[PDB]
């Protein structure tokens, strides 16, 4: 009867995953996906969040970057470099629209390929088993399927003040920009912000971070307060419980000039300052409210616009389902989306009982000195298993790479949270040190084995690695012991 | 009737680490160390082979070629560099020898911290808890211990051949090279070998292999072969089946030129090239026949030279223990070294009874392209379980790093190696790609716990980066299945 098996709305992450494995399985199967402009108008096509606007863009930038770093490494090892190279913004962002462009129509043909009918269209539930394809023109369709993904993502949340939507950029914008930023503000302090700021400063612009309260909430503090010196320390300037309270325009341009206009968190202290680009990262908004969930009876979390789901990411209406971002009480993070996504249609189609396992899963920032970590941070370690029940190994190391070009000794820094009461399991791990991600990725697959310290002390280091550091921690914070390089031993 | 309680001979890593060690319990400590020097009288200073004319320097100069590709890569992230920057090989060997230099005192004063005594002086037993150490000027002096550790490593082998020792230069004579190689051929194909002529190519040399027979014996064969295809599609020449017979040198320089001559492996062919250059990467030998092992009594191994070895690093002769690269049937690698050392140094004066773990240690080689891995290779797999009985996931991938500068898609490789009686516990990782040893480093920790199949598919992965294509290998070879990008799917 249906016109389709699964109809998956939002062609992300999440979403492109159920569809490449549900049509494995000889399943009419439907990906509507429509990408609604930012506030000034910025478009982009197939593939979400993380691949126009995020991950992929993201991690280009901070590439763009590292290289510039490398640029300067590389006088010390020989290369016979003049003193200064200039940035290009628009060349840089050209070659990132490229690769993105390359990924939407990689996309739009691998869904062909498999059968999937893709209409570029916003998805809207009308009523049981049936929802609304509007197009890009206002023209409607109506279709029914069986059951349903709601794999729709978030957007960039503004505050509520005056001249934000019209003045200030964000993530969604900052990736395809037709100009040089130049002289920046960037408004928040997480992960998106802290990246951005780290990668606008990295490629020589003059940039100011404006910070509420801390950095990286829900990070572990400690790293997340080694994170912002290391950034103070190489350009990056902070602002401290600010919060901006209005944004003017004082000249238009490509860049122009902005006025922004800030109030003490605590006290009543005012503060204003110029400049050219305002890019607003202060966290994200579920796509949920206007997608027609009243129509058959879905129940989100009204507060947060998250979607509470069981362990099989099943909604309260037995035939919609929901994936990625806009899960309550999950994480925000593309692989997962992915996992999420794959496994549901293998359950779904493929007869499998294997669940999505969202425990201990590795996150990277990539700050200008990138952060890895897996499990739980010390606060949360001291909370779960009290105090005295938790040991921490630490230490500063220093990249075999930065010895030549003489910089930055006792910045990097590991450690590993075990508990007392479990043969000292590993049930956190942190890493601040380049290609951090690289790092944790396989830590991640021992926490999943439950790698004890006595394990972590009988796996050999490769020799010169940073990532060996961590098998060879033997200063405990309890000990008080001293942790710093050089550092030279055995 | 002891001066000391332990007298180490050779203050490498592994030396260095017991003696760090048994320093902590209050014993009279004496290290001795002395660098003969190379045939053309190359020596330096404390610190053994990885300090001075191995992994420390090797990666340095790794790095090095690393920076030149990151200089072309920087073009197409929006740097303007012009388009051809020359390396500089003495300026490039001035900052590794500075660092080199600045080991080599922080070791000495280490030791001296920890009330070490450090007798830069040749060791050689004379009898039983008896040695001299004669010093550099020929001055000998007498001493006694309680305990003897041997710890004294290996050196460059030679060929057979006329002009080698005259006209060729090793590892050891590389890293500290006065002056810039020019054309060179390489002679061997391990990981020296195939490390050097990497990074001599990255650098811009003009640069020859010549193989004995196969690439990189006793790893995997299919990952030698694709690091093999690689190194020559990216400059690097290679001579297959052909053996120096002699080296004669046209002019003497530096660089002077040389003719080296060679014969077919398997016919009757001759072949003459000339070359500025001339680096012999063919295998070390144990420093075992010239430390007077006769007068107290310990076995060697006659043809190999290598000390055999309880599990607890000790001789046949109960006083006397050895460490390092100089051990029968082990590993010849820095971190194991230190890790005997540190372990042996507990068992002794610490009350300990940890062993020191001598399985699945992970590996790199830093060939341009890195490959790192842990556990067993393909075929050993196969013989040590039965054909049938393994399972190979595998799949190429490409680094998002690398699809601006647009290069080199489908060439790094990812492979793990599962047994199939025993619920596909992974045992053998490999990865070919870039920072190859941070990615197998938390791997080879999984292995301790015996990771399985469906714990790492049960791991999610961390985007994007290249480890996380171990989270989901889902082609198997058995299967036949493509594993070309690009792909792009979900
Ligand atoms: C700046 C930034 C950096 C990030 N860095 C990382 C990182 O390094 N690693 C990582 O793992 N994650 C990162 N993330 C998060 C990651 O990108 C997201 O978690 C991931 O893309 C979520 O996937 P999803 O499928 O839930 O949503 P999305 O991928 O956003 O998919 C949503 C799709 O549905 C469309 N849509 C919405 N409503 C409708 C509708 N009603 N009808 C049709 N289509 C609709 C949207 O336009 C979008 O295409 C980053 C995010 C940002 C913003
Ligand atoms: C080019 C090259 C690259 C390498 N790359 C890596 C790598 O990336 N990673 C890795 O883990 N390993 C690498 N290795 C191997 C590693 O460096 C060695 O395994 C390690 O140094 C061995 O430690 P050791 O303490 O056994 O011997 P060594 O470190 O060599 O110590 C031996 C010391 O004893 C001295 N000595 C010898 N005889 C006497 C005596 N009779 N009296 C006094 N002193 C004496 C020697 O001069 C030397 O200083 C590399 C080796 C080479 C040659
Ligand atoms: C994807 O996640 P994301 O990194 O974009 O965001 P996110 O992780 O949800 O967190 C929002 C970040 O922005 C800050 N923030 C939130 N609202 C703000 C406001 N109204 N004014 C100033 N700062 C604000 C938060 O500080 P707080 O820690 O003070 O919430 C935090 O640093
Ligand atoms: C530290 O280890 P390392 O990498 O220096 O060496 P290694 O790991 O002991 O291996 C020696 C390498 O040099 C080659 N080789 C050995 N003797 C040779 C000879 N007489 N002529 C030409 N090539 C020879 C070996 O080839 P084979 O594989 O042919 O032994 C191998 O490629």
């Amino acid at each position: 009867s249906y016109d389709f098996d699964l109809i998956i709305i939002g062609g992300g992450s999440g979403g492109l995953a159920a569809a490449k494995e549900a049509a494995k399985f000889d399943k009419k199967v439907m990906v509507l996906d429509f990408v609604t402009p930012t506030p000034l108008g910025t478009r982009w096509g197939l593939g979400g969040t993380c691949v126009n606007v995020g991950c992929i863009p993201k991690k280009l930038m901070h590439q763009a970057a590292l290289l510039g770093q490398a640029l300067k490494d590389s006088r010390n090892y020989g290369w016979k470099l003049e003193d200064t190279v200039k940035h290009d913004w628009e060349k840089m962002t050209e070659s990132v629209q490229n690769h993105i462009g390359s990924l939407n129509w990689g996309y739009r043909v691998a869904l062909r390929e498999k059968k999937v009918v893709y209409e570029n269209a916003y998805g809207k539930f009308i009523g049981p088993h049936k929802i609304m394809a509007t197009n890009n023109k206002g023209k409607e369709k109506v279709y029914s399927a069986e059951r349903f993904l709601i794999a729709t993502g978030e957007r960039p949340r503004y505050l509520g003040i005056p001249g934000d939507k019209e003045y200030c950029i964000s993530s969604d914008d900052l990736f395809s920009l037709p100009y040089c930023p130049g002289k920046t503000l960037v408004v928040g302090a997480s992960y998106v912000a802290l990246e951005c700021a780290g990668f606008l400063a990295g490629i020589g612009l003059d940039v100011t971070v404006m910070v509420r309260s801390i950095l990286l909430r829900g990070f572990d503090q400690d790293m997340a307060n080694k994170i912002g010196e290391h950034m103070e320390e190489h350009g990056i300037k902070f602002i401290r419980q600010f919060v901006p309270t209005k944004i003017e325009q004082i000249e238009a341009g490509t860049p122009g000039r902005l006025k922004v206009t800030a109030k003490s968190t605590n006290s009543e202290e005012t503060i204003e300052d110029e400049f050219n680009t305002v890019l607003l990262a202060v966290g994200r908004d579920s796509c949920t409210r206007t997608i027609g969930l009243e129509t058959v009876g879905v129940k989100i979390n009204e507060k947060t616009g998250k979607i509470p789901v069981t362990d099989e990411e099943q909604t309260n209406v037995p035939y919609i389902y929901a994936i990625g971002d806009i899960l309550e009480g999950k994480l925000e993070l593309t692989p997962v989306a992915i996992q999420a996504g794959r496994l549901l249609a293998q359950r779904l189609y493929g007869g499998s009982t294997v669940k999505c396992d969202y425990d201990n899963v590795p996150t990277t920032v990539f700050t200008p000195l990138e952060y890895g970590c897996c499990g739980l941070s010390e606060e949360k370690a001291v909370e779960k298993f009290g105090e005295e029940n938790i040991e921490v190994y630490h230490s500063f190391f220093w990249p075999l790479e930065w010895t030549v070009p003489s910089r930055d000794n006792n910045k990097c820094y590991a450690k590993v949270i075990c508990n007392l009461k479990d043969n000292e399991r590993v049930v956190g791990f942190h890493v601040l040190g380049p290609n951090a991600g690289e790092v944790t990725q396989g830590f991640a697959a021992a926490l999943k084995c439950g790698l004890t310290k006595q394990q972590l002390d009988s796996t050999i280091g490769i020799h010169p690695v940073c990532a060996e550091i961590f098998t060879t921690l033997s200063v405990t914070k309890r000990s008080g012991g001293d942790i710093l390089q050089s550092g030279c031993x055995g």
